[PDB]
């Protein structure tokens, strides 16, 4: 198509061993803290990008319908934000699907963001960097940002639009030993959830006190390739971004009793001497974070108490965002 430029891209979710939660600023997306992640090869989204001069309005089709007038709006406004990037005023028709369990509640915003940036940058041939397009995906979503990378990966929080971005971890490819098993199990959105712990929490500095502390630990570990020293930072360190939430004005909480459940299940593996750790994010699904050797041993612990359909692995991949047809 000749006035036409397109491009689509593959990213990947992207989980936090040590979270993001809370924003120093709430119009550009910058963090109270740092936060770190590993990026997941099962799960992921796929966006591709049309822009034609003759389109009137940016259009999104998600999964092969349209999208509600709200959704429209919204991701109208981002891409005023890729306009003003690469100054034009092309609008475009976006087509996107998501191959992550949306229903099961696992999150699509990292993966979603992460993947409309790329397929931007790739159609209107912005040539950003990673860090740019880093940037660009956190505009969207604070969690997006990582998903621009594979393996290890770690969200530098920054204090400004320029500053605030993630980056590759280089772990001398410990990412290829590791997995993550899913448990699977309306809801207090992430941005909401988060806003109103930092705003009003009483046990928020709590929160802010340790992580730099769990965030060094967990990188340590990571250069050491310590699983152990690795899972129980990150293990601790999710308990206490939940924590923040029961401080909350009013409390609230994310966890039900049959993540509880899922806690013990893998606390009996560990003295049972297969090593897991487990984490949670904005909703009660809880992630066991083991090696890949002992995947298949811990998952069929699970197997034992809940149904095969909710237990779900995923390896880490190594590679970062890409380009596809
Ligand atoms: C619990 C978390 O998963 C929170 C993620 O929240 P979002 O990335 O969805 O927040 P927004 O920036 O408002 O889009 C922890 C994490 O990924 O670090």
């Amino acid at each position: 198509g000749s006035m036409v430029k397109s491009g689509k891209a593959r990213a990947h979710t992207n989980i936090a061993l040590i979270k993001y939660w809370g924003k120093a600023d709430e119009t550009y997306i910058i963090p109270m803290n740092n936060s770190l992640s590993v990026t997941l090869d099962r799960f992921y989204t796929e966006t591709k990008v049309t822009f034609d001069p003759d389109f009137t309005e940016d259009c999104l089709i998600l999964n092969g319908n349209e999208v509600n007038a709200k959704e429209k709006e919204k991701i109208q406004n981002y891409m005023n934000i890729v306009r003003d990037l690469a100054g034009n005023r092309l609008h475009a028709r976006i087509e996107s699907e998501n191959y992550v369990p949306t229903a099961a509640g696992l999150a699509s915003s990292a993966s979603a963001y992460a993947a409309l940036a790329a397929a931007c940058n790739e159609a209107l041939s912005l040539n950003l960097s990673d860090t740019d397009l880093s940037r660009l995906a956190r505009r969207g979503s604070g969690s997006a940002s990582r998903s621009i990378f594979g393996g290890f990966a770690e969200w530098e929080k920054g204090h400004d639009d320029l500053t605030s971005y993630a980056h590759g971890i280089n772990s001398n490819g410990w990412e290829k030993d590791l997995s993550m098993i899913f448990v699977v199990i309306k809801k207090v959105s992430s941005r909401s959830g988060m806003s109103l712990t930092r705003d009003t929490s009483r046990f928020y500095q709590y929160w802010l006190d340790h992580v730099d502390e769990d965030l060094n630990e967990a990188k340590e570990a990571v250069k050491n390739q310590d699983f152990q020293r690795l899972g129980e930072v990150i293990e601790a360190n999710g308990l206490r971004m939940h924590a923040t939430n029961l401080g909350a004005q009013p409390p609230f909480t994310y966890l039900v009793q049959e993540s509880y459940d899922a806690m013990a299940i893998v606390e009996q593996c560990r003295k049972a001497n297969l090593p897991c750790y487990f984490t949670m994010d904005a909703g009660p699904n809880v992630k066991v974070l083991v090696e890949k050797k002992n995947k298949q041993a811990v998952m069929e612990q699970f197997l034992k108490v809940f149904d095969e359909s909710k237990i779900i692995a995923s390896d880490i991949i190594s590679s970062g965002v890409e380009i596809i047809k």
